[PDB]
């Protein structure tokens, strides 16, 4: 039997806007999601919002009770910048926001669950957005100041910080298009400008931690990037090339500056954007090139490579290029992309069960970026909220076991992989998709004001994998009621 | 009797959004006023907008005919950034946009009227505002690119450029509160952030002009700043000190970096902000102090001091302090201000006929900033739309004649004043006041599709002053019909 080492960290992950609720309580400022869903509710598919969500603001002791039921080693959550600094700036630190996170953290440590904190998981204060947000290079400073408040208030107890979660979803989807707040839809340059400012913010936050808190606190600071596998649709030179560009456009622009030896943006995509910008009449490249000291400043600034990974894609230089805006990043990249029709489908169009996809992605990164320290910070499966017998999720179980096998392949290739976090502990507000797509190991009842969390079959399977450290394909729980085991 | 020398440039001024109309014609992009008024029309007192305005886009030939009738030496108008560059960036230069400004200009020159062009008079493309506008340091570079296009296209014929009209109205009113688009109301630091970015954009446009255009074109590049006189309410050290600080807050903040010997922001106001910011718990000052390199970059970057001046105010250290937001610019300044109640009142609350105010403001500047070249780029009087017999404007006559006397006092004092531009050639969209407050020498019928222009009595008085170069207090126009005197 292949076995997970005892020290391998199993957890789950959530994000503040998706679970907390209490959106205008105890002095919390308005964020870009609050702003969007209140002004244009129609952008959410089921017309719902995160005003209450899973109400973790009030129900955090139950959340920890659920982590214990699972036997988790660690839990990854995010901090709401506007709950902590309602104006966005560090002149006003909200003590109710700080008390809550201290309460949640302290509850975790009481039962020996390791906290992993993400500083930014998509909920910028609306007041900062008014000033340009991630399009404004001053975001580096605002973020540095926020990171100080976070490290000094929580760093005594929390030893693993993530600056940003999924830059692509921040930059491309939020600034370069209309699929995430703040739906700026600045297709020509938004994504690239955001990219540059975000990785510079990261770097500043990193040097702060390294300079002013690491010596006393002894933790680590990193970043998480979404790295799905993108491979060539046909084993052809032109599709090998298309896939390479697609990777650079999907995650290379964010990872390269931080994790490459030389720094800056990926070279191939950079030349193609430059060519495109000139043909289009811009007196410079829509992709701002790094100066040599900017490259130096940003590279080397991560203690680990956090990887959010779900799936795989086939990429074609010619086929099935859905009409993209011009100019735009996906037009710059110039490729079509899709799932193999045989791969198991979830309730989310982009999400399929691609066999061994974690191992494929990490092997590529491990060779490309000089064998860094890896954590899988998100991986999971969506099911439709309308499903009959929604607590019985054999498809989710299938997906988790396949991810586990792929994690075990990574370990027997000597990839320095230290942990896995399932997305998500419980159902939550799934951005533009609202409550239609459910990722929880625990189901939440969003009609019920107590927001009762009930374990799905897969919660028991994950519990079983964590405890036994192997995947037993014959395991099915006899009872669907959770207990906490001894020592947890 | 005193006399204006023959070389004195008499003209009038207008701004693009206030007169042009054609707000979405011929590829023109959305600007911040289009956006504000179409999304929240109620912010305009009379529920008006500039969709059509005086329709100068179509009526420009009649506009020039009106300059001829007045016998103007010169005409100051603004260029619409979004009409020229619909996306805000220099990739697409809108040909119908350029053609319109080339037609307007070539018509002025055909009848020997000198064009003075303002690059920015408050109509930022909405696409650039989405990225933060003047809150975003990258505005410097966007503006420089826009300026290149302006100097390239029009500098062969236009030898006088003004970068920005009235930085206070842009920054304080627009970003620091809710009285101008884009009504961001970022009271704590919006004004100060904008201030820094605007004087930096100015300086870049200036060095661009100086290096790449001036040697061939032989023109000048300047800025216009609103400098109303602010004097002490009582002859007291406390009210002297209050008046100085108020001057620094209203205009010094914008003028000092560009026009003083040392550069940077004014010292007294800066220490005051740093003190307030410290006791408000900010980790730095809300006024970003210039580095030594920044101070040298921005200082010395104007060929003349364009002055918008209308009136004067009395200032107290203790009395009549309106309710100011905390933090804010007026709260940092911490003064009360009001017009002397004995002065003649116009249809605008802020605007009174303060006797000899031009001379008082300019004398102060002349001594403060070492004898620069001055133009009065705006000066004028407001009357109510509803006024009975709106073509008879003896109060306007009084204002203008007092202004002429004040200019002659300046010339007699040896102040290097080169010209005067009356606001405005015609009635136009008066921002938040719509068409309620009328400033025109010519009245416009805004319910008429042809937007007929008809001269007020004041048009005949101004025409007389330009012809004979003296103020005749006994002169009263014979006719209400206007003609072009030969030689014009
Ligand atoms: C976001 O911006 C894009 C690009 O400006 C818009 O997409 C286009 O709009 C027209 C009209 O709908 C389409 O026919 C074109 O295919 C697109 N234009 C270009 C230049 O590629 C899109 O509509 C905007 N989205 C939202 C939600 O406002
Ligand atoms: C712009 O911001 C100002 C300053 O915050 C707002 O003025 C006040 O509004 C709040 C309401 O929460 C009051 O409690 C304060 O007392 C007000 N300040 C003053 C000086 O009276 C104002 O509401 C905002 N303007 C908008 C949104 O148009």
């Amino acid at each position: 039997q292949r076995r997970f080492p005892d020290d391998f960290l199993f957890g789950t992950a959530t994000a503040s806007y998706q679970i907390e609720g209490a959106w205008d309580e105890d002095g919390k400022g308005e964020n870009i999601w609050d702003y969007m869903v209140h002004n244009t509710p129609e952008v959410i598919r089921d017309l719902s919002n995160g005003d209450i969500a899973a109400d973790s603001y009030h129900n955090y002791k139950r959340d920890v009770e659920m982590m214990r039921e699972l036997g988790l080693d660690a839990y990854r959550f995010s901090l709401s910048w506007a709950r902590i600094l309602p104006t966005g700036m560090a002149n006003e630190v909200n003590p109710a926001g700080i008390a809550f996170y201290n309460n949640y953290i302290d509850e975790m440590l009481k039962y020996n669950i390791t906290p992993l904190i993400t500083l930014y998981h998509w909920d910028l204060p609306q007041k900062l957005q008014e000033l340009g947000g991630f399009a404004n290079p001053l975001i580096s400073d605002w973020f540095e100041d926020y990171a100080r408040v976070v490290f000094e208030n929580f760093g005594d107890r929390v030893k693993m910080f993530i600056t940003f979660n999924e830059p692509r979803e921040i930059c491309f989807e939020g600034y370069g298009s209309a699929t995430k707040a703040p739906i700026l839809n600045a297709t020509a340059m938004g994504a690239y400008l955001c990219a540059k400012n975000l990785v510079t913010a990261h770097a500043k936050a990193y040097y702060l931690y390294d300079r002013e808190f690491r010596p006393v606190q002894g933790g680590q600071c990193g970043i998480t990037i979404s790295v799905n596998w993108f491979g060539p649709a046909t084993p052809t030179p032109e599709d090998e090339m298309a896939a390479e560009l697609r990777r650079q456009g999907e995650w290379g622009i964010y990872a390269h500056p931080i994790f490459s030896a030389e720094g800056g943006f990926p070279k191939e995509l950079s030349d193609k954007i430059a060519e495109k910008s000139a043909q289009q009449g811009y007196p410079w490249s829509r992709l701002p090139e790094f100066t040599e000291e900017e490259k130096a400043f940003v590279r080397g600034t991560s203690d680990f490579f956090g990887v959010n990974h779900y799936t795989a894609f086939l990429v074609s230089a010619t086929e099935r290029k859905g009409p993209y805006p011009v100019p735009s990043l996906l037009d710059d990249v110039d490729t079509g992309s899709w799932a193999d029709d045989s791969w198991l489908k979830s309730a989310s169009a982009w999400l399929t069960l691609a066999p061994n996809s974690i191992h494929t992605a990490l092997t590529h990164l491990n060779n490309l970026y000089n064998k860094p320290v890896f954590y899988i910070t998100e991986n999971g499966w969506s099911t439709d909220e309308s499903r009959e017998n929604s607590l019985i999720d054999d498809d989710r179980i299938q997906y988790y076991r396949a991810s586990m096998e792929s994690l075990l392949n990574c370990l027997d290739d000597g990839i320095n992989l230290k942990g896995y976090m399932a997305w998500s502990l419980m159902d939550n507000f799934e951005w533009m998709e609202g409550y239609i797509e459910r990722f929880g190991l625990y189901e939440v009842d969003f009609s019920d004001p107590a927001r009762t969390r009930t374990p799905r079959k897969a919660a028991f399977v994950y519990k079983h994998i964590i405890k036994h450290r192997v995947v037993d394909y014959e395991y099915e729980p006899e009872t669907m009621v959770m207990t906490i085991d001894e020592g947890h």
